[PDB]
């Protein structure tokens, strides 16, 4: 007895079982199930994850809202033509507490996994679960938190998961600042200083025709031009986060403390 | 990829078996997984036979020696019995295909994996759960079949499925045992005449405790230990009485008795359902 699903309206489900049944029922009848996993507090970035998912012909869009340890968000999705919001409780995602989890590979130890050693294990575990519950054809992440997205690609390859992982370019303020829920915490000076991350990164990207060293130095110069910006790391890696090849396509990642607030950004880089 | 119905189809590439699996499924067939490490015996034939009796089922036996958790490797004998029981899919991946990037993303079992068999082998179950998961993801069966010999393993798998929300049913199958009670095992070939004989004491001891249990837990345990002690060259690694789910939950009326012993080199496991009272 398949749960009630009204096509073209916004259907909300809090029971995993329900969303799993609705979702399985929709695949069987043509629809391609797109998942956009969020933690609520939805901003334009999210919206651009949703929009991409709808571009896929015949798709139905699942947006989970789960706080991984408000009707305004439901309003945005309804106003976006989202047909499913999956809104489970913590006891429902975790009816037996933390038991079996995912152990990410060694890349979880670096970069962000320095300041936060266990964070990614948590991310990968909830992502596997959501992928299992919803079983989408495709799953949509912003490129902002880039390390996270790569580990997710590693989760999918490593466990032979059947989903396609789509990374959507990061949505930014007018001045380049990568969108983030933390942005509303920076006072004006900090907010104005924050502009340096993306400006460092864009500078690097364009400086890159002169090669690897000039990209890093361009970005480091820009970072240096800003007060109150404590850079935890600034690193050029290959697209999958191993060492940067002598020439080819890579990624440049930055992370920084503006007061209490930790900011991240990253960009694509071609060397030559 | 080709699928000849009513015969045995042997696929090497995960992709090959995932496509055929999915294809058969949409056309209404129900997919049954029997995960083996090969060297098939009468217990494996039971797993298959249970799988077969699920209506409109197609049966996939996987044969993979997962180097993450020495072993007898006998595919001709293995595949011969398979078409005899009328199995339609054998999945036989290479290590290359299963682990192209090596050990990377893995499964971390809960605390039950550090107990019992996990104490001296603390990365053993992570290996088991990892490859089981890979195998459920490759083949996407409706049900999956395990014998009950390796009981902790079964419970842990029930956990993998619950905690990761895998939509598959775990079917446990009663241990198939030799005429004298000895639990079927690939490790049995490794017992000489003296040891084969002594080995009967494991199943002997458990069935004695099943029956002494009317007198309580302490009597079931004492019974079972007495039989183990009266046995020549049987060194008991552990004998424990637990909840059926084996977990941080006390014993009440029903439970599970588990034993691990060594016959020289060869380590044996057995376990039994137990009712206290009853
Ligand atoms: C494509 O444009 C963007 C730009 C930034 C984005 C996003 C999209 C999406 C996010 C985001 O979802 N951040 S988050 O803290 O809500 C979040 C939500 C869900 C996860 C998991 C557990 C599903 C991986 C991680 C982070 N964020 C960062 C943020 O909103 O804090
Ligand atoms: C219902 O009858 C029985 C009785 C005993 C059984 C079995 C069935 C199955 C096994 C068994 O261990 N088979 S296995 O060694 O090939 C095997 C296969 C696959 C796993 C994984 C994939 C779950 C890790 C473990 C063991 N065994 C025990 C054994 O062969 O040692």
């Amino acid at each position: 007895a398949i749960p009630a699903f009204h096509p073209g309206e916004l259907n909300v489900y809090s029971a995993p079982g329900d969303v799993a049944d609705v979702s399985r029922a929709l695949r069987l009848t043509g629809r391609r199930v797109m998942l956009v996993p969020t933690m609520g507090a939805l901003h334009e970035g999210h919206l651009a994850l949703v929009r991409a998912a709808k571009r896929v012909p015949g798709s139905v869009v699942v947006v989970s809202i789960f706080v991984n340890p408000p009707d305004d968000d439901l309003a945005q999705l309804r106003a976006e033509g989202v047909e499913i919001a999956f809104t489970p409780t913590t006891a429902a995602m975790y009816p037996d507490g933390l038991r079996t989890t995912v152990q990410p590979g060694p890349l979880a130890a670096e970069l962000e996994g320095g300041p936060r050693p266990t964070h990614f294990a948590g991310v990968l575990t909830v992502v596997l679960k959501l992928l299992q519950i919803v079983r989408p054809d495709r799953v949509f992440f912003g490129e902002k938190d880039y390390q996270q997205l790569v580990l997710i690609r590693q989760l999918v390859a490593d466990f032979n998961l059947d989903v396609a992982v789509v990374g959507v370019p990061t949505v930014r303020e007018a001045d380049g600042l990568a969108m983030s829920s933390r942005n509303r915490y920076l006072d004006p000076a900090q907010r104005a200083a924050a502009v340096a991350l993306s400006a460092a990164l864009t500078a690097a990207a364009h400086a890159a025709t002169a090669g690897a060293q000039a990209a890093l130095d361009a970005a480091r110069a820009v970072l240096d031009a800003a007060p109150g910006v404590a850079v935890d790391y600034l690193e050029l890696r290959d697209i999958g986060l191993g060492p940067m090849p002598l020439n080819g396509s890579g990624r440049l990642l930055v992370a920084a403390r503006l007061g209490t607030t930790r900011l991240l950004d990253n960009i694509a880089i071609e060397i030559g």
